[PDB]
């Protein structure tokens, strides 16, 4: 039997992903190995079925630690935006713990994630292959090298422009970019991305000329699931259909106050019906849901509108037949999951891959964004235009009709999906062997 260990990144949208590729794997008679910290673990444990675990087992990452930064934040889950620094620069600094299982428990491939250049490094160390696996698209990857390269020619089949308040940002942005491009680059014979050609296959192509590295999509991967919905259900069941929009930004990110105040009255200006997540960073202790808000912003939405703290469940909430739409910060498994759904898209992207994100959902005609005004200041009226043509007077249809039909197509995909990337990791085992 050949065994995998898989090191995601410690965000939970990548473990999401990782887990649900590794379940494809697990169907596939590979033994999986799956590492990160303890606190990832608990967290991603429950969305693991049973029946995989003589087929997947989990696998402690140890960072280091200290009473300031202790175990139970060794996440991006939640995290303190200023602590992200403090995270990445620990989870290099368990370089040499991996090395150690590595030996002990002697995979046949390693999959690692995007954002660590030491694990492709430690494993040539041990003779142990190694398989890049991109958890988010191509688009951004492609959009961001092209005018390294080629500062004077358009890029290719698309209309995408990114806006000024982004390439101010990615304006240490290198040494990030440098480490991320290196685990691509580094990557064994294939680079596995999680993506589909109906939405990105000439960028794939694309991309794979440009890093001069073969490029396998293991297509959407979207977790499905079989307290809180009860409630939620109960309020949506009395709505309209498609009249609702679920509002989301995320696991690791927290929406300033003054972007809850434009996201809040583009909310109340539509009339929409919706369900709002809003989150607080782990150690905040002086924030509320009402002080968060304009004021008497929920009793005027009154029924229209319901708030959850914390964490709700996104993918039953986009299934549900009363939402219309999904006012989302366009993370990449948001995105997926909400074309998985048929659900359209109101982007309001906020950083890393998110903006290029939204300009391919607006590209694919399965959503929209909402455009930030020349200081990158999120806009109340473009919020409340995008959700009322959507949602509430549906002038914008062929959305809707976009998205379905994107759905029906990830509908329709089942483990051929996989094929590919099972047959690259035989023949670069083959091939291996050989080489010793
Ligand atoms: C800096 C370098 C890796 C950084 C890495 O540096 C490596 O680090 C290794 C050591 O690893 C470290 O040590 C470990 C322990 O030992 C750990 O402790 C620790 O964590 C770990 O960091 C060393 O062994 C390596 O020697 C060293 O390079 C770090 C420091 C992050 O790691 C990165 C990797 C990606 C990269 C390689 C590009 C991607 C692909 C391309 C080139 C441009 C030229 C080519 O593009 C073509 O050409 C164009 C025109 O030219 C187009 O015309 C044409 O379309 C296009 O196709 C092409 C395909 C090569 C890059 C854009 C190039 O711009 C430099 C890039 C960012
Ligand atoms: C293609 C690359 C530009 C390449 C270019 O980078 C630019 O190059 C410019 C000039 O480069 C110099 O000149 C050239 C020629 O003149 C070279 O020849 C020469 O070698 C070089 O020195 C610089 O001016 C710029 O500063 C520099 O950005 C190179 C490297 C080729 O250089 C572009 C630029 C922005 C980019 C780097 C992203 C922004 C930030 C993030 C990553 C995703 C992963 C990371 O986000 C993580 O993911 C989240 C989870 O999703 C979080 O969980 C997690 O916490 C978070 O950390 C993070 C922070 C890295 C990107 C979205 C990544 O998807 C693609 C990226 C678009
Ligand atoms: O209240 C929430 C917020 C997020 N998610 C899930 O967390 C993941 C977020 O991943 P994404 O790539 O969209 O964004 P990220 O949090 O990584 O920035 C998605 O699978 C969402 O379904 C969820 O279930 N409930």
């Amino acid at each position: 039997t050949t065994t995998i260990l898989m090191l995601p990144w410690l965000g939970y949208g990548h473990l999401s992903a990782f887990l649900e590729l590794a379940k494809s794997l697990s169907r596939r008679n590979f033994h999986i190995y799956f590492c990160s910290t303890s606190v990832n673990l608990d967290a991603i444990k429950p969305k693991l079925p049973s029946s995989f675990s003589d087929s997947i087992q989990f696998v402690e990452l140890h960072l280091p630690s200290s009473p300031e930064f202790p175990p139970h934040l060794h996440t991006t889950n939640g995290l303190p935006p200023t602590l992200m620094p403090a995270l990445h620069q620990a989870f290099s600094m368990a370089a040499q713990h991996f090395e150690s299982i590595l030996q002990t428990l002697a995979p046949h491939l390693l999959i690692y994630d995007s954002l660590q250049p030491w694990a492709p490094r430690v494993a040539s160390s041990l003779k142990i292959p190694a398989i890049n696996f991109n958890t988010t698209g191509v688009f951004v990857i492609s959009q961001g090298l092209h005018p390294i390269h080629y500062p004077h020619s358009k890029f290719p089949f698309s209309e995408f422009v990114l806006h000024n308040h982004w390439k101010a940002m990615y304006s240490r942005t290198r040494k990030r970019g440098e480490a991320f491009l290196y685990c691509l680059h580094a990557s064994c014979s294939v680079i596995l991305i999680n993506s589909f050609r109906e939405l990105e296959g000439k960028y794939m192509d694309y991309l794979s000329v440009l890093l001069n590295k073969k490029v396998v999509p293991v297509g959407p991967l979207v977790y499905e699931p079989n307290e809180g919905y009860s409630s939620i259900k109960n309020w949506l069941d009395k709505k309209e259909p498609s009249s609702t929009v679920f509002v989301s930004f995320g696991s690791e990110y927290f929406p300033s106050k003054e972007e809850m105040e434009e996201i809040a009255h583009g909310l109340e200006a539509s009339e929409v019906n919706f369900i709002w997540v809003v989150r607080f960073p782990q150690g905040d202790n002086t924030s509320g849901i009402e002080d968060a808000l304009p004021k008497g912003f929920l009793e005027r939405a009154g029924e229209r509108g319901m708030v959850v703290k914390g964490w709700a469940p996104q993918a039953k909430i986009l299934k549900h037949w009363s939402t219309g739409g999904f006012v989302s910060h366009c993370g990449w498994n948001s995105v997926m999951e909400s074309m998985m759904f048929g659900v359209p898209i109101i982007g309001v992207p906020m950083h890393v891959d998110q903006p290029f994100n939204a300009g391919l959902v607006e590209e694919a005609g399965v959503g929209v964004e909402a455009k930030r005004d020349p200081d990158g200041k999120i806009q109340r009226d473009e919020v409340a235009k995008l959700i009322k043509e959507v949602v509430v007077e549906k002038t914008r249809e062929d959305v809707r009709k976009k998205a379905r039909e994107m759905s029906e197509i990830l509908r329709s995909k089942g483990e051929e999906k996989f094929d590919e990337m099972v047959a690259e990791i035989s023949l670069l085992l083959k091939i291996e062997h050989h080489h010793h």
